[PDB]
């Protein structure tokens, strides 16, 4: 499925991420553009072998198994198929995890490079959050 931008911050919200650990929610409906521009059955492989997946794009190294990245720790405990699906639970459910585990939402280079330090509230402007 691909969200709308307002749809989706709707939903992010719902699932409890407005604020979780200090991030507003429009910094997690940037993120979720520029990583995968809303669409949750987005898919992106990596050099080092290991794959992004979902509108968060979560990766297979060590969130998720997909049973072809090897080194992997599955610290999510989801296949990552799952992070595919249109009720977008599980993602934030492992999103919360990566987010609380250390680099805050460093964790996502996207997020980082396009998203850190802009006026990220204008992603959620129109909504009847």
């Amino acid at each position: 499925k691909v969200f709308g931008r307002c749809e989706l911050a709707a939903a992010m919200k719902r699932h409890g991420l407005d604020n979780y650990r200090g991030y507003s929610l429009g910094n997690w409906v940037c993120a979720a553009k520029f990583e995968s521009n809303f669409n949750t059955q987005a898919t992106n492989r990596n050099t080092d072998g290991s794959t992004d997946y979902g509108i968060l794009q979560i990766n297979s190294r060590w969130w998720c198994n997909d049973g072809r990245t090897p080194g992997s720790r599955n610290l999510c405990n989801i296949p990552c198929s799952a992070l595919l699906s249109s009720d977008i639970t599980a993602s934030v459910n492992c999103a919360k995890k990566i987010v609380s585990d250390g680099n805050g939402m460093n964790a996502w280079v996207a997020w980082r490079n396009r998203c850190k330090g802009t006026d990220v509230q204008a992603w959620i402007r129109g909504c009847r959050l």
